[PDB]
């Protein structure tokens, strides 16, 4: 029993991450193969990050410019390239521990473990949720740019970010592993904004489910609901609106407890209306939505 947030074990990440570093700029970077994945700003300054012309900020550069470092090792940079807002340091060593990778463009809502790292060593690893806003609510301070973020299926290890900038609110954004930003953020020292962010309601509810396997069931309440007045009081509390596909997601998680999703709707709507009153689920005083319907599956059959 008992449920945390987990995040995926790092240990194949890990032997990803390289230092880069360029002039006087330097971060993180993911060596795969032949080639190493960083932010494109580590070709930047100070003042260069106010209004970069990319395109001629690389001219001026040649690949002796690049000086990628895997602990000790000096890896020898043999072709540069710029994919979007990465760069692409082709080298002449193919990493050794490279794991079965794929890189994926992940949708909100979903959630994926960040491999914090400064100078190419890891410092820890966490988890969170690509907001519906596009951004992410993490850990990072300054020199953690090209951390990334991934999943993993038995062997395989699926990149679905690379952090690039902390916004002026605290939140934090990054790009996919071909280079585009998830969201309408730009890497350049700018005010941005994120917009409204609203919540994972099908996340919530899986939350939910976790806490009844786990013996907490007292919001389990007498009511039902349907979808479309569940999803008006949704709108009210800016929850983001519950699909009959996020109920066949949620399928599962019904057969195993024995409670129809729209019962839980029910119990949720009560929660929302009449707040908590005090009480704690899963020792938590507020609802959870980065816990994705495969998340809790996870952590209750290993």
């Amino acid at each position: 029993s008992g449920f945390r947030k987990m995040a995926f074990p790092s240990g194949k990440v890990e032997g990803c991450m390289v230092q880069v570093t360029c002039g006087t700029t330097t971060l993180n970077g993911l060596w795969l193969d032949d080639v190493v994945y960083c932010p494109r700003h580590v070709i930047c300054t100070s003042e260069d990050m106010l209004n970069p012309n990319y395109e001629d900020l690389l001219i001026r550069k040649s690949n002796h410019n690049f000086l990628v470092q895997a602990g000790n090792v000096q890896l020898r940079v043999i072709g540069h390239s710029m994919q979007n807002c990465v760069l692409k340091l082709k080298v002449d060593t193919a990493n050794p521990k490279t794991p079965k990778y794929k890189f994926v463009r992940i949708q909100p809502g979903q959630t994926f473990s960040v491999l914090a790292c400064y100078n190419g060593s890891p410092s820890g690893v966490y988890q969170c949720a690509m907001r519906p806003n596009f951004t992410i609510k993490g850990s990072f301070l300054n020199g953690s740019c090209g951390s990334v973020g991934f999943n993993i299926d038995y062997d395989c290890v699926s990149f679905c970010y690379m952090h690039h900038m902390e916004l002026p609110t605290g939140v934090h954004a990054g790009t996919d592993l071909e280079g585009n930003f998830y969201g309408p953020f730009v890497d350049r020292q700018t005010a941005q904004a994120a917009g409204t962010d609203t919540t994972i309601t099908v996340n919530v509810l899986a939350w939910l489910y976790a806490a009844v396997i786990n013996g907490d069931r007292w919001f389990l309440n007498r009511f039902t609901t349907t979808l479309n007045d569940f999803n008006l009081v949704a709108m009210k509390y800016n929850y983001e609106p519950l699909t009959q596909d996020h109920v066949d997601i949620l399928g599962p998680l019904s057969a195993q407890t024995g409670i129809a999703v729209l019962d839980m709707c029910a119990s949720l709507k009560e929660l929302l209306q009449n707040g908590m009153n005090g009480r704690t689920i899963l020792g938590s005083a507020l609802l959870e939505d980065e816990f994705t319907p495969f998340d809790v599956v996870r952590q209750c059959s290993g």
